[PDB]
C-alpha cells in the first residue's frame, strides 16, 4: 500500500471509487475509461454522477454513455497535466513523481483559492445590496 | 514530504538521527559518513554509539575515528541490498523504490525472527540451570 494522500494517482484506486456507477459495459465512460481519464467518483445528492480530476480537480456532471472521458477532460480543463503524462505510475522517477505531487498540490490550492473568490464576491453583493437599500429607503 | 515509515531511504533523514555523535569533523565516520552507509543512530544507555543499517538492520557499536563505515557494513552484512544501489533516491523508479522496500520488510521480519531465537535460547538457558540447580539439590 502507499499513503492515502497519493493513493488516487493509481487507477486501480481510482476505478474502486466508482461503485454505484450507472454506466457499465456497452457505454464509453466506463469506471475504468473514467479512471483512466483521471477521475473519481464524487457524487451527491443533487448530481449523483459527479466526477473529480484527482490531478486538477475540475468537476464534470451530466455523463451520457457515448462520452469519452479523456475528449471530456480534455474540453473542460485542457490545462491538466495528467493528461500529458505517458508513462505508467511504476515507470515513474522519484523525481518525476515528486513533481507531480507538486503540481497537484498547486492545482489543489488554486482550485480552493478560485472558490473562496467566488464566495467572497457572492457575499460583497448581498452587503452592497444591503447597504443600497437602506440608502434607497431615504 | 513523504511518510515517516520511508524517511530513513533519505539521507538527510539519516544524517538528522545523528544527534549527540561524537564522532565529528576529522573522522572518517562523521554522520555525513555514516548516513551514507545507511545507518541511523540509535543510541541506549549501555551501547551508546549504536547504530543501525536501516536497510538490513545489522546493528554495530564500538565505533573508532577512521573506521570507514561502508567497509564496516560490507564486513558486517555483506548480503544488504542498499550498498548495491547506486542511484540516488530521485532517480530511482517506483518499480525499483517499491522493489527495495519490499526487501526491506522482509529484513525486518528476519531480524525480528533471529531476535526471538536468541531471546528463546536465552531463556532456555535459565531453565536448563534452573533444573540442574534444582536436580543437584
Ligand atoms: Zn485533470
Ligand atoms: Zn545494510
Amino acid at each position: 500500500t502507499l499513503p492515502p494522500a497519493w493513493q488516487p494517482f493509481l487507477k486501480d484506486h481510482r476505478i474502486s471509487t466508482f461503485k454505484n456507477w450507472p454506466f457499465l459495459e456497452g457505454c464509453a465512460c466506463t469506471p475504468e475509461r473514467m479512471a483512466e481519464a483521471g477521475f473519481i467518483h464524487c457524487p451527491t445528492e443533487n448530481e449523483p454522477d459527479l466526477a473529480q480530476c484527482f490531478f486538477c480537480f475540475a468537476e464534470l456532471e451530466g455523463w451520457e454513455p457515448d462520452d469519452d472521458p479523456i475528449e471530456e477532460h480534455k474540453k473542460h480543463s485542457s490545462g491538466c497535466a495528467f493528461l500529458s503524462v505517458k508513462k505508467q505510475f511504476e515507470e515513474l522517477t522519484l523525481g518525476e513523481f515528486l513533481k507531480l505531487d507538486r503540481e497537484r498540490a498547486k492545482n489543489k490550492i488554486a482550485k480552493e483559492t478560485n472558490n473562496k473568490k467566488k464566495e467572497f464576491e457572492e457575499t460583497a453583493k448581498k452587503v452592497r445590496r444591503a447597504i443600497e437599500q437602506l440608502a434607497a429607503m431615504d
